[PDB]
């Protein structure tokens, strides 16, 4: 019986949908509030 | 007649990726303007 197996080299580690998400969530965010700050003026 | 069926196995390129970034961006800002439009009120 042949059986499928897993790159160990690789080291994946989960939770890894959360990480993309976070991750973007962060950056989309960041940057968002960031962007207005400079957008946002006195003069 | 017939024709024949191919496709990439290797799947070199990264599609799944971008839509996985593109729906995370879309509804992220969607929602960062559309929140927006209800929490800030125009004379």
């Amino acid at each position: 019986g042949s059986m499928s197996q897993f790159t160990c080299e690789e080291d994946f580690y989960f939770p890894w949908l959360l990480i993309i998400i976070f991750g973007i969530f962060g950056l989309t965010v960041m940057l968002f509030v960031f962007l207005f700050s400079k957008q946002q003026r006195i003069k």
